């Protein structure tokens, strides 16, 4: 029931390939992905290339995306499209009509927002007749523009961020009705007290909860490369995200997971990949696992943080790397041969402060009491899920999720 | 040499975003309509982030599209000046992702950004060097607007750093295309804004010719009026002002931008204004050329431009000649038919912008300033003034080399 895919980083040109779109290079990339057994790709337009002026959405760029989508479908790959990039791999791609003389908050300016909505509706409507089109993700961790540590953020309130998300997803739904439209925020949404994108936003707006699991976020540094916390980090984000859902079986999509050097050294990447995926597949209701990323980044492109270059499952010339070989069996076995995991009946209480804005959510970050209690329960074999403090004695909430035992971080010690 | 006539080329289909949907036949039709008006050159604009999307990727296809544009121009008798670092165009900043936010690195001082800019300019120049109609490079369109107030987020630099950067950029242009016409082109803050890092000395002493961009929405029309002498003579003023800082007595001054922006120049007055402006400029000797901004109106289906930008063309979106396009063409035809002799300017107004080479009091040259108003009064009186720096006001060798026999101060004119 969990699907298996990759975040597609075009080997020739990286995301700048939209400026030199080569369908045969894309076909060869997708062939090398399909050969490892994946069933979907997550793909990335570059927003200022597609919408260089607020009222110019380039039809040729839309046609190229459709051709990419059709090429993926010929190779047995479904396609999720991320709209607003926005941020990719340390670089911000911002249209000139949003910056300096035209600086206008990405989340609140009425004209920017209507321009974003028309962009997203246009992409979704163009792919709506593709059977392998899964739906849209609003944008790749667009929440990284909304506050620190961004050097120049478009600060917003949680109320403002939620309003914006609902408008963006309405546009996706109007473009492609009935498809799988979601938003996907990086882990500040679960770990930073002040951050305006909240756990509630992730679990209650959009079709599924998307989480992006990256052990350079303090996890590998604090607990160690070969620790239980590092191996279980993706499973933790999946079970943590469930605490805020209103539907007891709302799917959680592990939409990014990668093996970043030096926190996961190259010679440990395959072992880490297998352990991380084994752990997350012991979590019920996982929509899918989508590895970051398909192909190493061309070192002929300068100024990436070193870690970005070697995140591929395939080399830049499409050779299978050790983690690619590894995943291409923690997929064949995970598919077909791995039973859906049993329910997790022990829930750890998550006290994130009252209201829906999670002002104390850093207890969930690496080093926090909720994080460490979850990892302790995990090491003990308890297979924990999570429950909000507000629901810790809510018998209807617990029964709907099959939770029979509730423990606080203090109980765990 | 005699003055040249040309246009700043705004592609009618796609504007400068046409690099993303490059249509050579649309460029050819655009240039056809420009050649019909009798021009002899175009100034053309790469979009820097499209040409160099990563510091170490200068896209071969963008370079080849620029060469194809240059060839289409040469066929039509249009020589080509290429501006490199845009950078700024018509109120929009086009900055590569590798210069901003997480990668914010000063455009003028960061070692890696500056090396990237030099390789980009060298690459463009080398790729066009075999084209006989390639004039040379301009470093970038008013790149000085990134360097301080009123930019909302400037990359600050000292004047010494600005001059060093310019020399490095121009050396790269020269390595790419030896012997061609390489210059830099700064907007009027270089002449008008106290403490602005790009100075009059930089414009008149670095690069092959001095480039001035004349825009009467800079306070000139607002203070003196649309139909005033100051508004009609503003471009000739910048030409003669820029001469004060030249070391060579016959260094050409290129009026590389001049346009008719509404409502400071209403559309119904644009033709009369263009005629008056060009007549005033062509009464100035050693004008390299007049380059009108711009060839084509901007498509109003493109959002968020300041209103004035859309109707700056001499030609409409569908390539029809506008009243100002007819007026400029007639001025060009008149000059080419009569080839009037240049007339020297023997009366010089003293320009005192303070001590040193950084012009700390240059605002006397701005609209409302004592030098500005004295120049316009001498002009109205028919004295045909040039300008001379205070440090040269009694330099007999400097004055004889320019044929200046009369030197007057702003207060002299006050009387
Ligand atoms: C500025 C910076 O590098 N921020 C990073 C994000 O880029 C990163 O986003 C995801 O992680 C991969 C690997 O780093 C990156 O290539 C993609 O942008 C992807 O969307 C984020 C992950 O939590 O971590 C930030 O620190
Ligand atoms: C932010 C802003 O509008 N800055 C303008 C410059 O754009 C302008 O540059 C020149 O003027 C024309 C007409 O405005 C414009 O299309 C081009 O960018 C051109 O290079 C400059 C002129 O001095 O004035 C600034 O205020």
């Amino acid at each position: 029931s969990p699907r298996f895919g990759v975040n597609y980083t075009p080997s020739n040109g990286w995301f700048h390939h939209w400026l030199d779109f080569d369908l045969d290079a894309v076909r060869a990339d997708l062939d090398s992905v399909a050969a490892l057994g994946f069933d979907h790709v997550r793909v990335f337009p570059l927003w200022p290339v597609f919408q260089p002026n607020r009222t110019l959405i380039r039809p040729r760029a839309v046609e190229q995306l459709a051709a990419l989508t059709d090429a993926a479908g010929e190779r047995g790959l479904d396609v999720n499209v991320d709209g607003l990039q926005g941020h990719l791999s340390s670089f911000d791609f911002l249209p000139a009509w949003t910056t300096t003389w035209h600086r206008r908050n990405l989340f609140t300016d009425p004209d920017v927002v209507s321009g974003q909505a028309e962009y997203l509706r246009t992409l979704a409507a163009a792919l709506a007749d593709r059977p392998n089109f899964l739906g849209m993700t609003v944008g790749n961790a667009i929440n990284q523009f909304s506050g620190h540590p961004h050097p120049d953020p478009d600060r917003v309130t949680p109320e403002q961020a939620g309003d914006w998300l609902r408008r963006m997803l309405d546009a996706c739904e109007r473009g492609a009705p009935g498809r799988l439209h979601l938003h996907a925020e990086y882990d500040a949404a679960w770990y930073l007290d002040d951050h305006p994108f909240t756990p509630a936003h992730s679990a209650r707006i959009g079709a599924v909860t998307a989480v992006h699991s990256w052990v350079f976020n303090g996890t590998a540094q604090r607990y160690g490369t070969r620790s239980t916390a590092t191996a279980q980090h993706a499973a933790y984000l999946v079970e943590l995200a469930k605490a805020w859902a209103r539907e007891p079986r709302r799917p959680v999509w592990l939409q990014e997971v990668g093996a970043p050097a030096p926190h996961v050294p190259a010679e440990y990447a395959a072992e880490f990949a297998t352990a991380t995926i084994d752990a997350v597949l012991d979590c019920p209701e996982v929509w899918g696992v989508t590895w970051w990323c398909s192909h190493d980044v061309d070192r002929r492109l300068a100024d990436f943080p070193e870690l970005e270059y070697s995140l591929g499952l395939l080399t830049q010339d499409r050779r299978v790397k050790p983690a690619g070989r590894a995943v291409a069996e923690a997929v064949r076995r995970w598919r077909t041969e791995t039973p859906a995991p049993r329910p997790r009946t022990t829930a750890l209480v998550v006290d994130v402060g009252p209201g829906d804005q999670a002002p104390a959510r850093s207890v969930c970050a690496p080093g926090g009491a909720v994080f460490e209690a979850f990892m302790r329960l995990t090491a003990q074999g308890a297979r924990p899920t999570t429950v909000l403090a507000e629901h810790a004695t809510d018998a209807d909430h617990l029964a709907a999720r099959g939770i029979t035992e509730v423990v606080t971080p203090h109980d765990v010690h």
